[PDB]
């Protein structure tokens, strides 16, 4: 699956504890091409994710050097 | 449940069939306080819906008429 992300925003940083686990939940809206990651009911990440329909190898050609 | 809608948007109008039925699917992201209604996988309505924490009757008092 070649994927495309857009307008990714990180609202808060989750801190992994030394002992235990943290549960991260992902909810997708296929129609609106929007996603949302949450922890304990608190929004942590949001943006837009959808499949890349027509990949272009041109995109990954290395850009002209700053120097 | 006193509810508050916000930034509601309608993308298309569904034509109720004369014969048969039409099924609408609604999805909520409680963390983002957003909702989407999809018809056959097509976005129809979008916005933000959340519970009204502190209702106040003063809001519904009729504004004085300019005439």
């Amino acid at each position: 699956l070649p994927v495309v992300f857009e307008d990714v925003v990180l609202h808060q940083a989750t801190i992994l504890p030394k002992t235990g686990t943290v549960s991260l939940e992902v909810r997708l809206l296929e129609a609106s091409r929007a996603f949302e990651v949450s922890e304990n009911g608190n929004l942590v990440v949001s943006g837009k994710v959808y499949q890349w329909d027509d990949p272009d190898p041109r995109l990954f050609d290395h850009p002209e050097s700053p120097t």
